[PDB]
């Protein structure tokens, strides 16, 4: 069912995460972690303190899809482990230094064609698939986007609700 999902999304904040490769989204699903550039790390740390739930909605660049979404379970922390991120051009391990802990709510894909009807007021009402890494998605757009994903029956939202 969708009732516990809707409870988790209640009053959440939503952020578009753009990853330059699949390997790091795969690593994030396996390890329950995410790292981003400092400008976005600052925004997510602020949001984490301000909202009952901060949801990261993931999209690998050029995949034409979202790869799932997750809830921040911590602010960023340094020095816990050297997450073997696969680094593309220009990006280095010091920039991706802060690690957030995340609980996955859905590890299933959603193609961009399925969200064509959702626009993001905080990005000039462009289609929600359009946005830079770290772009905030307004509550109603973000809620409807998350509800479009296929249910992920491997995930029990009970423990997530307790983190709140
Ligand atoms: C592990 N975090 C990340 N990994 C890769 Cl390949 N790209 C990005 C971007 C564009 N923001 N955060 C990223």
């Amino acid at each position: 069912g969708t009732s516990k999902l809707k409870y988790v999304l209640q009053d959440a904040r939503f952020f578009l995460i753009k990853s330059n490769n699949h390997e790091n989204v795969s690593l994030a699903k396996a390890k329950g972690v995410w790292s981003t550039l400092p400008v976005n790390e600052k925004k997510l740390n602020l949001a984490f303190r301000s909202a009952r739930s901060v949801i990261l909605i993931f999209s690998v660049r050029e995949s034409g899809k979202f790869q799932g979404f997750a809830r921040l379970s911590s602010e960023s922390h340094h020095g816990g482990s050297p997450i073997h991120w696969v680094l593309p051009a220009g990006m280095s391990a010091k920039m991706l230094g802060g690690v957030f802990k995340i609980d996955w709510i859905c590890r299933r894909e959603l193609p961009f064609t399925k969200s064509a009807h959702l626009t993001n007021p905080w990005n000039e009402h462009k289609p929600v698939k359009i946005g830079r890494d770290g772009q905030e998605i307004e509550l109603e757009c973000g809620t409807q986007l998350c509800l479009l994903f296929p249910p992920d029956e491997s995930i029990d939202l009970y423990q997530v609700i307790h983190k709140m």
